[PDB]
């Protein structure tokens, strides 16, 4: 069974991903809903060893947001895979974050269907 740990803020996201959590296509994986993002992410996976996927809900800048990932990815085990929630609708953020090694990158408003997709997409 796989492994799912989210960071949210918002509800919209909550709700998606709660929704999604109890589809069918989503039986041999166990979401975990934390509140928070980044710093919280980057904090708990200090001491504690990762999930197979992170999913992280940020609305920070290109520059600020690829800064977190790296120090993200530094606490992560390898094998950990990050997928990424925020409000850009942009080619160029899709294609930074994709070269730097992040699963896939989620544009606000979440839909269920697009975080089951999503999911079997990084595996």
């Amino acid at each position: 069974k796989v492994d799912i740990a989210v960071f949210c803020q918002s509800e919209e996201v909550r709700e998606a991903v709660g929704t999604a959590a109890i589809d069918r296509r989503m039986a041999r994986a166990t979401v975990t809903v934390k509140a928070g993002g980044m710093k919280e992410a980057t904090a708990l996976y200090g001491g504690v060893t990762s999930p197979n996927l992170v999913v992280v809900e940020s609305d920070d800048g290109e520059a600020r947001l690829m800064a977190t990932l790296e120090t993200l990815a530094m606490e992560c085990v390898t094998g950990t895979k990050v997928i990424v929630i925020g409000r850009s609708n942009d080619v160029g953020l899709y294609k930074k974050l994709l070269d730097a090694g992040v699963s896939d990158y989620l544009v606000k408003p979440l839909e269920p269907m697009d975080f089951v997709a999503a999911v079997h997409r990084c595996f």
